[PDB]
């Protein structure tokens, strides 16, 4: 149907905007602390601590399968990256502090992305 096609075009356009949001968020992590999943080889106990691991590579895989239906879903995954890190790592660590900075800086980007996703529909 043409209705199904039009919906697909909207998903595709959301996907393009989210790809740029993701690139911008990731630039706020120049150290690449959040680039890849936490290794179970190097933190064998990780899954006893953190129930839903997340990282930028996993987000990117989901995005390219057009697996985010809306900005809310994408933000949930970004928030997991930050929130997981602030639970597993202590306040006085390079990891926790990198999450704080990603959150603060990412908040700016997400504030306007929410307006762009509303605005362009």
């Amino acid at each position: 149907s043409m209705e199904q096609v039009a919906m697909e075009l909207r998903l595709t356009e959301l996907t393009r905007l989210l790809r740029s949001v993701l690139d911008q968020l990731q630039d706020k992590d120049p150290a690449r602390i959040f680039a890849q999943p936490v290794s179970l080889k190097e933190v064998p106990d990780y899954l006893d601590h953190i129930k839903h691991p997340m990282d930028f590579a996993t987000m990117r895989k989901r995005l390219e399968a057009q697996g985010y239906k809306n900005l809310h879903e994408f933000e949930e995954d970004f928030d997991l990256i930050i929130d997981n890190c602030m639970k597993y790592n202590a306040r006085d660590t390079v990891f926790y502090r990198a999450a704080v900075r990603l959150r603060d800086q990412g908040g700016v980007v997400l504030r306007q992305a929410r307006r762009e996703v509303d605005s362009i529909g």
